[PDB]
């Protein structure tokens, strides 16, 4: 089997993306973070505190056939932006562009954090990261894609997300005609969990190409691109005017910039970020201080390739038994 889903921005900066997600019989349409850094399909509920609820589609589980309480089971997920949401836990028929699993536990937000209220086009998040990562107590459950792996054609999905524009996640086939060049593939760790990898390097710029492991983990669901504080310094030294600001949170930089752009390594090949993309835009409205997209990972204690680098590329997760990554210009 395979799946092909458009992912669509949720807002003019490309924030996030949400994917349509049919739960439940009959179907109910949620639109969904993919998210290859949590490993958690959890939803807006007819569960969730409803002072918690604004805007968002609910899946109300009592009106499909195939939900199941799953018993005594509970979840609690905090993410690395200090989000967090938790509740109980369903089994229903989940399905993605096409592709269905049946059995997906499906976690039903009773509570969440303020973030996830304030965002009306996020209806919750499906996790795309290894299940060893699961939140579920105290039976741990599976992923979307660790349950759909056997019947795929091929264990792997894609992550081809546009730039202020749709883009595809397609589960069980690599499309040939989404990508230019040829396809890099990089070893994966699953120690922690993630997809974790070793970029060999990075370019500011026309600058000459700096060879240096850079250890971190692709993450559709951050945004931006978290590097080494070197790194970063040496990307925004080429832009006049910006600064790292502690009361903004990160580097800012003056909107009339044009940015340059930042090339990352992947073994021999190199991925080219444009000067665009690394543009957030006013840090308060009106504002003619702009917000960047490449920041320090200093406080973080991971690198993060977020979308800002993720949507350069066309991007294999190769599920197979030793996991890997692959990345291909497009």
């Amino acid at each position: 089997s395979t799946g092909s889903a458009t992912t669509t921005p949720i807002d003019s900066l490309d924030d996030a993306y949400i994917t349509p997600v049919q739960i439940g019989t009959p179907a109910q349409t949620l639109n969904l973070d993919f998210d290859t850094g949590s490993s958690d399909l959890w939803v807006f509920s007819s569960e969730t505190t409803a002072s918690e609820v604004d805007g968002q589609t609910i899946y109300t589980p009592s009106k499909s056939t195939t939900a199941k309480l799953l018993s005594g089971a509970t979840w609690s997920i905090s993410y690395g932006d200090g989000s967090s949401s938790s509740g109980d836990v369903y089994t229903d028929t989940v399905s993605v562009g096409g592709l269905t699993v049946t059995g997906q536990a499906v976690e039903s937000a009773k509570k969440v954090s303020s973030s996830f209220t304030e965002d009306s086009t996020i209806d919750g998040l499906l996790g795309l990261a290894f299940s060893t990562l699961n939140t579920v107590s105290p039976t741990q459950q599976k992923t979307f894609f660790d349950n759909a792996k056997a019947s795929l054609d091929s264990p792997v999905f894609t992550a081809d997300l546009g730039y202020h524009a749709p883009g595809t996640y397609n589960f069980g086939f690599i499309d040939t005609t989404a990508y230019t060049g040829s396809i890099t593939y990089t070893a994966v760790s699953t120690k922690q969990g993630f997809w974790e990898w070793t970029s060999t390097g990075y370019a500011v710029g026309s600058g000459t190409f700096k060879s240096t492991s850079i250890d971190g983990i692709a993450d559709t669901g951050t945004t931006l691109l978290y590097l080494p504080a070197t790194v970063v310094s040496a990307y925004w030294a080429q832009v006049s005017g910006a600064k790292s600001s502690s009361s903004v949170g990160g580097y800012v930089f003056p909107c009339s910039a044009t940015l340059p752009s930042f090339t990352f390594g992947v073994g021999s090949a190199r991925i080219v970020i444009p000067g665009d993309y690394i543009d957030f835009g006013p840090i308060s409205t009106g504002s003619s201080s702009c917000f960047g997209g490449i920041q320090s990972s200093a406080g973080i204690g991971i690198n993060i390739f977020g979308d800002v680098a993720l949507k350069a590329a066309f991007v294999v997760f190769n599920g197979a038994t030793t996991p890997t990554l692959g990345f291909a210009s497009k």
